[PDB]
């Protein structure tokens, strides 16, 4: 009846930029809660995949490793007015050319980046392009609410800095985006989103800083430039997919 | 070559509430693009589905008419610098018991509404389920982004005020939301939200719910919804959007 | 057991500035709450006075009556996560050479004005001395906080323009508060106060608009003139001060 | 007749977390006053107790002695334009398993604490059920005015904060309150108020720091949770409900 | 023993433009004092002159009188703590080419006005000389505070503009000051000054407003422009004139 | 024609707190004008008197002297658009019971002060009633303009705090000015004059008080000073100046 | 002959709307007098003046675009002592009575913006078009006043497709407007600051500065107005030095 | 030969201590390519670009005033497609190694300002003294900014008198300075709010922008300083036209 970790979380050790998940199931009547802490607080970056097994809930902390931490599960169910718990620890730890070039075959940048291009990929990470894919989501997660005038240009600027292509020649090395094009974004496009931003070691790795790209005058070759912008007419609002998909069913229920 | 538009929106005389879908169907050489315009601005409120096979493109608007309107597809296509473009307007009409008990049969307030309750539906609405259930979706637009500690307050408010539930009185008629349930979303847990949404409409009007119209609910306790307790759940600062899960897991499973 | 009023609250049909207790007693399992309602909205200006004994609870509303109104009595107990509430309203209506000079006898003032003179008691008022009593409390309510600067020449303004002292002669007449007077604690010594109060009929008979005054210097036999404590800075509540005294006793 | 110090204030020599009063009586013509002097400025925390009889003013000091400190007593009179002081000073000074549980047995709390529930009476002070009741009257006054939608939510943090309850178990430890409790009260409910005061070792005493608190979800059994009225807008001051009730009895 | 009033004011009928004089004794043990009112209201612009002769006080408010007023004379005494007032009261009322040139011989405007111009002393004023050199000080109380270097501008666009030169003519008519005079003052030299006074029939006639008077590029000859201001050491705190008198008494003691 | 200095000013060694009086000569045609410098800039406080007689101008600049400085007078006239100067300078150096009390016998503070008071005078001024009088006089060109609520309780904390009541023992020491009368006159009664003076020295510090540094009247009532009962007086709101007042009854006698 | 005295007054004209016209003022003096031009009273709105002082003669040339009907005055003034001489002329400027053509662009002000290949539309509402339309883009420029690096080549473009308007294809001479988002882009993007000092009425104004409100939208008819263009920027120096020095130092050297 | 080609490369120089430098660079290409100058690897701080372009030849002339070293660099561009052609090519600028004469002003930026019968001091430190410090002048007007109609009599007066002041009496060329006064009146009222934008380093702002306080004082003796003078203001056109668009008039008629 009371809360009690059945599998507890694994200690793991793991190189840098690894994709690691953690496990925890707990039983209980009623069906226990299950909490993740990382290092005392609330787990900074992840994600958790939860089911309810009838009695047996599973919880599923998925994490990218730049740093070791401790990782602890909370499960919890409530008895009248008195609380329940049990806890299970583990401790992630990590161990020890620049990189190389392929094509993008991701989904975030799937309508910025070209097909036919070779992009970078950074073997620092020992997960590169998923380490990489996710630096452009917290780099939106950075930027926050955006504005329709600033999004295209915003989702181009990422997408160039963090799958940026490589430069002709047999030695894989990027193209970085040049200093114009990322003060046109934070200075006209994105100019609030930018200004409430600057009101972190993902922050460094994904969102640029203007000062340390070269000027595209010094050599127009050298570096990427602001790209042709399509403007769409699209709707102000625009339907979820929840809903359109809501309406669909109720369609079909005639 | 240059862009034609084969089949063309038609003209629509609906009632209040309802949801009409219009179609336009263009070829060209290259592939036109087809683009909407409602009154001569961009669409406010819709969906478009498109599909392009053998150089025809079928765009289809959905929309949930309230107003009358004339809508127009612009069909273009582009050779050298030189654009081509074809057009084709439809012109949308207005024409023409306060409403009903049921469950909630949705999903934007599944998680929110008791799966017992009856909630009010308003039949002044052509499709009154589908309409509230767009008006959830249109109020937490115009909120825009959400702190952890309004996603909550915001869900349950919204929820109850779109999805009342019905009085036990034997006439249809809906439970209004307290005084004291919007002030306490809109001062305390969604106070920076409610000031950027006002610093900037009819849905709006219908979604977002406005306190100084709504009852106390110490006139009578019983005849508003109050605030219901909400569970703090400590997830992850930043949870990887499903975008992003979905890619991770189909990688990890190629290996 | 759902909420069920036994004694239903009366109307009433007093004389402008009455003092009138409405009555409104409930019972339940468990044991009901009372609220009072005044003309749809919570009341302005009242005291509430509550007792409990055996699931009876015996709520008490006293008010000071200027102005007709309806009240309501809301009896309110919870089974589970369900309110059960009964109602019951009552109709407060008003109906129907200007004063009489007496020593102050209340506490409000007991320092401000003199033990042995003769103020104004306003028989417009059906309870002169008591009606002047609330004045002065509602006007400090309406100050809010005060600075220890502010709080003297606040107590001396507010006893002087609602306990006016009366004019000699044999016709009973206030003699009011000269603008300079009213003029200083509003500009300096509660100026802040004064300032965050002016960011209601109780309003306008109980705090004085110096506007409305007249002129020292017009006649200075005519108003009343400008008349420190270095106490704790957190002096304990009297609550406190009584919790400590019944418990030394034992 | 200048001003005379009858009974002079004695030096005390208290155990930490004792309530001391002191004593100093005066005489003249006119009667003096008397005021109080805690090492230099005004009594930060204390309660003065007066009474005057056959021209002689007994003034009564109650303090919470945490610190040691040197009090004295000013006897003052006036003579036409010219005061005339007498001067008398005392030192109150310090003097040399953690707690025990126990039903609270208080005012300030009985809303909120259970009347079937054991709270933690921290026995580092020497008079432990008035200090942490004082504490609680010493947090009020931090905040100083509070909303109608803050009032319940800091009366809850507060006498939960103070009056924690203790851990099952037989060693008496404390329960703490959440920091989400206190985040809850002091960025919502109390935001406003909390601000103004964020605008003294019996502050940090009585007054939650959420920054220091253990984390609901790193064990709810380890802390306590966050567990509306409609009264009057201005609810009368128990000082004119006395008033008016005495000269009803007349 | 009581406040009594002996001369009481009389009531006076008095041309636009004329300085009367009121008149108002009092005696009593303590001896009273005088308080003057004017529409109910204290004085608005204008000099009492009082005169404690043992036992009689002897009060005397003199006036500018453009408008008509009802002027009253209150006199006080204390006995204890019980005030003891007599009034009296009196009615100002008012009855009924443009001016004529004469040299300045006043005082505030001595040097600022050259001694071998003629200026303009308008006729609408009963006593012109006066009124115009009132309402120069009129002016100087409504600037207030006044900076150094804001000093010798106002002086001379204030005397400039009250007692302004005669056009060459045999008909008497005034050179207005040119609208940049005004603006150099109002705008960078009292700048400051004015605002203030930014924040009454009296100003109007006193203190120039920039927009009514004429560009000196329409015509140099027909308006006043910026005089050369003499700059002046002198030091930052001058003395006043009563501790100077003060120091020689003291010397004069030995 | 030149302009020359004839009598130049003499260097000056005195105590600290003295009044002194350079004085400087000169002549040409035309008459030069005389400029006094102090360290290089203007005098800070000072008067110039100043006579001109058959092409000579004789100008005396008068000094409360509290630090050394270097004094330089410039005597200048013009010939055409050139100038022609002459500069002579003199070097003021300072050189080397804490007072006693006396009858106030000045004019700065005579409606102040009682007629039978005894002040006390700071002996560390070789001048110690005219470095006091001056001292009024310094503060109230600080405060600049005051409004009519100011300007008594101005006069009363300033001569009260510069010409302090002698204390009742044998021994000249001053009764000061207690807190609380000094925070009434800066944040109450002297609001507005003290914030500008506070927005923009030796003089100040002694001429202005600092309320920080004042005992308090409850510590013991009968050693500080308080504030003393003040009469409004319903004065015009325009009173004409002086030079006004004089010119106005002479040209009435004239007639 | 020593006080300011008029030689050559200006003279009165009747002109047709959109005429550039050059009023002439000669005085002489001792010394030489200044010219001050007047125009309804106040200074010259918009005009240019170019004078020559020889010796004891000023020769004033005020050249103008007539709009409207005014009245000019021509100020000649010298000092002799403390007292100024003045001598005044007037002369009043009065207005008498397909919309246009197409053509190359020729001017200096829009030649790195307008096509060589492009024919563009001359109002001839005025009577000299080319010219009124070269001025209207000059007071553009002096609407927004100082501009920033990024602001510049914006506003360059949208100035000038706006006041040189493409001709729509066809024989009857008609102008291609700009669309609303190319000018909404530059008011609110690349100008929004100089745009929001310009914000806080005249006809130069509303013949130059294009209102987006009033324009059509690029998503009705992309083919029906000008889209914003490629616009390309420069690595110029911080301080250019200006024009006046350049041609200096040319004649130094 | 379709790729952007430096044909005449910029060549280094060593120069002495304010001297004015012209750097070279020719470019071919088809399209006919672009030139950009970098000094340092930022933009040119202060410079004057003058260039011409021939069909498929681009001939860019870059202007300087050498007081420190530098290495300039020429970057000729043009694009095929989407893809860009950069040559470069570098050059390098070194510095080798009475205080001055007096002389009639004989500019064109003070000339409205400078006594005819007054001689000033140029400062020999320069290798081109009168041009050095006609630009100088420039260069404050360049801090100055944007300037008021009230400002700009004043600040011409300043400057001018500062960077060319009236040679000192005597046998020795040494400069009168302007008055401490004189720019205090400048900078706190004429142009109080020019100066303080500006306020808000440079070795060409040091030398052309006074600072007041390193000034001597007018009544310490008033022969020894530049007094502030009387300056003469102008009722001219609200919008006076740019020099460009005279010419451009000119031609036309
Ligand atoms: C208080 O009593 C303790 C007892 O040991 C002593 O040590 C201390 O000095 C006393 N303090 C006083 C008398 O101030």
């Amino acid at each position: 009846v009371f809360a009690r970790i059945l599998r507890a979380p694994e200690s793991h050790n793991v190189t840098f930029g690894s994709f690691v998940t953690l496990h925890c199931t707990a039983t209980g009547i009623p069906v226990p809660t299950i909490t993740w802490i990382e290092n005392g607080n609330a787990v900074s970056s992840g994600s958790i995949q939860e089911s309810v097994k009838d009695r047996v809930i599973d919880s599923r902390l998925q994490l990218f490793i730049t740093k070791p931490g401790l990782y602890t599960c909370i499960a919890t169910n409530k008895h009248g007015e008195k609380f329940s718990t049990a806890k299970a620890a583990a401790t992630i730890s990590i161990a020890e050319n620049k990189g190389y070039c392929a094509q993008y075959r991701g989904e975030v940048c799937n309508a910025v980046l070209a097909k036919d291009a070779l992009v970078f990929l950074n073997t620092s990470y020992a997960d590169p392009e998923e380490a990489q894919e996710l630096l452009v989501h917290t780099a939106w997660n950075e930027l926050k609410v955006v504005s329709p005038v600033c999004r295209p240009a915003a989702e181009a600027l990422l997408c160039n800095h963090i799958f940026q292509e490589c430069s002709p020649g047999v030695v894989p090395t990027p193209i970085p985006i040049c200093r114009e094009y990322c003060l046109a974004v934070k200075e006209l496009f994105c100019a609030k989103e930018w200004l409430v931003m600057e009101e972190s070691e993902m922050h460094l790795l994904s969102v640029p800083e203007c000062s340390k790209l070269p000027s595209m005058h010094w050599d127009p070759t050298a570096c990427a430039r602001l790209p042709h912008l399509e403007s769409r007419y699209l709707p102000e609002f625009s339907w979820p997919e929840s809903f359109v998909l809501f309406l669909r069913q109720r369609q079909r229920q005639l």
